[PDB]
């Protein structure tokens, strides 16, 4: 399997491609995705990232034949395959630019976990989100247990994770796990629209905001208020802070670096 | 008061019985409920638990006459009564099998707390969920403050806990605190349906999943990703992992131990 | 700018007044608001607090001209302005009485953060809630990043904080961030209604409840169960505990001190 990188304006598009296995994740997808993030990281022609599946599907999870094979191997082989995924996930989560998932058809198992790791999600109204791990005797990975257990109450998180129950794009939207529910086939275009609006915001302010959102889950309010203070003062004194305020006061469009 | 244990297939049914006091909780209910969990824990004929109230009511809370009496006693008497409840709650929360609440009529005070401690809830559409403690000059117990404060935002958690305001089964369902809203009188049957679908899943994978959901509230993502990795590798190498994958690839029904 | 204090029955009303700047927050509003809380704190004629904006607006955030000026000053000037706000916010959050926000028109930037710091919110159906910081090149303050990151899932919290996207009173209500959506111009009256119902509850029990809700975000369940036990026993033995139970058993209205 592979990741294909393209660009439209200031947004990197990463396309998961494994047509025979419905864009299944695997050790080479993890390394190419880490690489594509690393290449774009300090490149100012890129201000946001969209992750999307080639064709009619986002990602159906891992490849069940490869898992069945790693079962003949020592445990460390699978542990190592998971560390690659988990590095991908961490790298998305700490990326200093917004990452957006654009989901057509299925986002299943680690596909769903991947979509949950991004900052935003756009899903076709007929997208199928499911933690399929349970259904084949497994527990989740890609941080799917964390993302759902911490975002949702017990009952529903249990249904999704233990039950392996499908949930709709519309219902995810109503809970706040999906941003925008698009027409079948329009998820990528809608994601590029949303990414364009983010591309117009100040890069340092977005980086700061994402960092705050990350730290909130482990800070008390008091600790967060101190972090917020330091970020705020810094961003105000940054040139973008001056451009942002002056542009609003002048009724013009801010031009950020 | 008492708990009555019965079985239907692979699900234990615990029926709270205190007809004169609308299935009020109390020190003997706590001990019989701990016992019934302990007896079923390593018994493989039981793969899930349903907790339900006898008759038209789930549980209206504690018994107000007993509380009024313990007020004549040293504080330690009530503290000891609470430790029994709190052990019940902990024991549900750490039970390695899914526990499901089936709520007809009222789930009030510690009844509501109890329903929140379970992994799943099924509620009749005319069920009355309420943190009644406030209304009689008290603060909550059974973990109701935790379950609501961590699952809901400030405003609503405050309304429920400070206001003592009733909330509907439908509204709980919309927030993700209730799984299924059933017709009046059908809550138990619906819970047994849901429990049957869980009974078909792999016991070790469900145990692992519940453990992950528990640990998520106190882990960072990084810590959770490591836990997820260890559970995943273990469950893959488990015989159930092989049966689960092989059954799916073969389009047959997995048979788990 | 200023805060105007008035009373109706047992509820203090704090009115944010800065008509030229749409009730913008600033160092003198922070000190007068801290003072008004301190004065009312051990005064039993006050049992709840409503915070509201003078006129058709709640609070549009900070004053952009003052920020633009503090940009000429050393960083410490703005850091000090933020510490005043952050003390206000902390003081609301730890106040032993319920604080309710009554939002007409805009609650923007630190206005939205302020509304999120209160225990309850009542919003006119045409109220505009927005984290505007992003839009002028800034990151948030007043605990807005914490309040949203911990109450909502990633996608939606990102949209609100990074996107600077407006969200409706109705949608906040559906998520549990707003308690009551009122007719335009009725937000304050509805807040006083809700505050009246809180005024009838036992002060010590409400104080305890708010303290529990605060501590839940940093406790495990086990730690919370111990806190709940101690609060419960204390509140039962309190005279209000006896009045609360006796009043309910007697079908009369409890009279609390």
């Amino acid at each position: 399997g592979a990741i294909k990188s393209t660009s439209e304006g200031q947004t990197l598009i990463l396309t998961l491609s494994n047509p025979e296995f419905r864009n299944a994740l695997g050790p080479e997808i993890y390394a190419a995705g880490i690489e594509a993030l690393n290449a774009a990281e300090n490149n100012p022609e890129i201000r946001s990232v969209v992750i999307t599946g080639e064709g009619a599907v986002f990602c159906a999870g891992g490849n069940l034949q490869r898992l069945q094979a790693n079962r003949r191997e020592a445990p460390e082989v699978q542990a190592q395959s998971i560390e690659g995924l988990h590095n991908w996930i961490d790298s998305i989560r700490t990326y200093p630019k917004p990452v957006i998932a654009a989901v057509e058809g299925a986002a299943a198992g680690a596909g769903f976990s991947l979509a949950l790791a991004c900052d935003f999600v756009v899903a076709a109204s007929n997208a199928v989100f499911v933690m399929s791990y349970s259904t084949v005797g497994l527990s989740p990975d890609g941080g799917g247990s964390w993302s759902l257990a911490r975002s949702l109450p017990r009952a529903l998180a249990s249904e999704l994770l233990m039950g392996g129950e499908r949930i709709s794009a519309q219902r995810l939207h109503d809970l706040g796990l999906v941003n925008k529910v698009a027409s079948a086939g329009d998820a990528l275009s809608e994601a590029l629209r949303m990414a364009g609006q983010l591309n117009a915001r100040a890069p340092n302010a977005l980086a700061s905001i994402k960092e705050l959102i990350n730290e909130a889950s482990s800070n008390t309010l008091s600790q967060q208020l101190a972090c917020e203070r330091d970020h705020f003062v810094r961003n105000l004194h940054h040139s973008n802070g001056g451009e942002g305020i002056a542009a609003f006061l002048g009724k013009r469009t801010p031009q950020y670096r």
